[PDB]
């Protein structure tokens, strides 16, 4: 239940310091790490099947931060305003891009959909070859 | 999987005039959906005999699932948007639907296609034409 | 065991005058009951000391507005009509909502094949290109 | 040998009702559920390979069911012209469509071979993100 | 000889065909033959440290070429047939053989999905919006 | 393997007046391909022992390999299809080439889409544009 | 010494500890150095399950960590806009461009080793698709 | 180490004959195939772990031949100039091409990159069906 | 530590002389061979978990050259311009072309990669075949 889980920050937090911001953030990425999703595999042993969860990464979003300090993006997009959190929200928005990219680059999360994601870009060169 | 049956304990046409009421049902819908896996058949062999088993695979939550789920048409869950206390209980719930299937997805728990494809991720592109002539 | 879907009919029997949302929603109710009763069926085979056993694997059986309606044995024409009345539109956009979801979350559990159930749907894919040639 | 099966309508076939006619179209589906195509597989057990007919569904068609009934594609469109087969025709090659379209949703028949088979269109939206 | 290059029918060398019935009947030896001789994929398997192999066989494309080919009648003969409706019945009924054969054995996997698309000319549609602001 | 190395017994750049030669070559040709697949190594293991033995494969017929086994130059091959005695040669040799390889891509026993380029098998499309108006 | 050490990517810092303030190419060369080896001291898990006569084991699998100029500049704790500004030093900017090769080709060498995804790579390094299409329409 | 391979014509060869040409070819071609590359593969049992190296097809080049005879790739052009050189060229290109053809067919190289090497072109055909 | 990987040439080198530069691209060539990735395998017996380090190739690369034998980039662009060095500049990079191209077609090397590194292009014939 990833929708109930909110910081030790408790209900419409409000942030008047970085350091506070930053740890409740923390605390997101905290819990992102110790709660993976879980793949059901199925194995057996002479006629008995048994079937075992397996740890899966769990994507880190700005949407997903904000639902577990108890925020709306547009409050999230407030703190932008003074520099002194404006920092922090960087800093948190930089970590969340740099766990899926490592993610993804190590084949644990999709990679189509990270890139996606990410905005990662493909470049091309088209040459015409049409003789005139 | 009969889906179509489902029903949160709010019963047939709410009319919801509170937006905890509003949430608490949308998170009757959120347990329901995890509560209730879509089943692949999967079978194993021994000694001369196979054994059948279904195997648990994750229901992707919608918005349309959401509202049959709460018996509500799409129309009413866009008059939600016209006053403050509900709306943000629909962004609220329409972001954890989007999250639901991104983590899902990128986890490979979902096809990641037909994800991207329902989620609006966009691929974008950068071409250089090298024969302007 | 057998897969003549073109033989099933509902309960309701030949061409259904349905004046009613309660009994139109009855008779998608019970296609959808079928479609869950009567998945595919696919040969696995496993080996073991030199022999090999064969068993059938269920495989889920894709809803349609076509089989929908072939079940409950109306016609698209008369499908469309519930469309008039504000009353059984409202069953429809209910029916082609279970409809589409059953096979939206069936491919995005690869139970469903995704790329037809894609294109069965509608899904697009969006793309966003820059012309970065020079000048 | 598929070239080979034939309804018990005989050679050259009138058909004087709807319902004879349904009937031949029901012997020809029929035919294919029991004759599904077979994917040779081998299996090794102490030095010796077995070798294992795995059923694959075979994909309906409208000249594989005037084949089977015996008559010719442009006899078969003939059919449309008579008010009371007309229906009949419609039926069978909606039956036909369904197959292969259940068929290839449930992983049993080749996802793109069917997709052009039936026209199942891809549909696509792109933005000139070019800055002016 | 054997070899596919090699195989022919029971009509023997440039056969005249003047019957639907003959001209048919060699179509279904050439189609006999074709399930009659798969291609083959070698196979390995251990077993005690000795390695064993054996081929699964894998099936082969009909295709107009090797019917006529096979029946020893050139390209320019079969489109002959084509004009004489008496042949021309039986031209088709071969051709559509050929055509379900391949399509119903690259829906199976059984023959490559791609390849055979290519060669029966099944097209990919496609619907595009320019959704560029303006 | 020395492919470079296989010559059929008409020898040294021969100089082919005969269809029925041509031919003859030309099916040396044809046997040598299906009698000398090339081989891949795989390796196998029993209880901690490792062992590697070949698996053939099939080799793809082909014109230059052809010209280089009856050991004339592809630009000599490309003459013959001018010489009205050997022109119909030169076109069932090549069609016998271009069978082969298609059913042995059919067959997925030879790479689909190598294939599909050297054959030139075309992807055909049907593209709407439905951007309202 | 073959488990994962836990070291949270968001928590790791240089020895060099919080804002420091980099007058030499030899200790901003040195604070780079540690953040490659922080990288390959710290991949990211995997976890796999094997199973023997009726019970699940789980153990995590070591996979590839990709360097990013973001992460190395987090990591000696210093904002991208300093990172930039070492530009003005033909001292420090050799310094700069040295590890920004050196993460360029670790990434490279992973993705061509198969241990990094190869289409996310290409992507991140601006690796081109380039083409040549000739217009055969009978004209 | 393949960079230090070379013909048994010694540094920077004069070839004035194209029977000692075509023999230098000869001996990269059997370079070639008595050094294919090496990859590692890992087997398992009771808790032990083996490695076993496996053979893989080393692709021929023009640039892998003309480093091998010890001659620069102008060099080797220039060997166009004279008739007699030419063919010789012709004919060993002719054999680094259908190498590499045959084992992209087979599989035991990377079809895309050899097709892309070889230059085998993708030929469609685009029907716009907008109606009008 | 790659990164710390230098020619017996040391810092900052001026090379004077073509056998001097190409002794250092050799250096270079050989550190690749000798320093193979590693990519680590996991087997299970009895409940408990073997690891399994197996070498993977290494790419080479012109950048990875010129930080083993340390010179920038400009340096070397500046070897390919000089009379005397350019025809080893030409080799050494040859040699690298050569090295990934192998790897590739022997699916040592992601093809995807390599054939975007070696800049192996997508040929295509396109017919527009629209009706008027």
């Amino acid at each position: 239940r990833f929708w109930e889980a909110r910081s030790s920050h408790g209900r419409n937090p409000k942030f008047e310091s970085p350091e506070a911001l930053w740890a409740a953030c923390c605390e997101y990425f905290e819990w992102v790490e110790a709660n993976p999703l879980w793949e059901m595999k199925a194995f057996s042993y002479q006629g008995e099947v048994i079937q075992e969860p397996i740890a899966k990464m769990r994507a880190m979003t700005i949407t997903g931060l904000t639902l577990f300090i108890d925020v709306t993006l547009e409050t999230w997009r407030t703190y932008r305003l003074r520099e002194d959190l404006s920092e922090v929200v960087t800093r948190a928005e930089q970590v969340i891009y740099d766990q899926k990219f490592s993610g993804a680059a190590a084949d644990l999360l999709n990679a189509n959909i990270i890139a996606r994601d990410l905005g990662l870009k493909e470049q091309s060169q088209v040459e015409d070859v049409t003789p005139d």
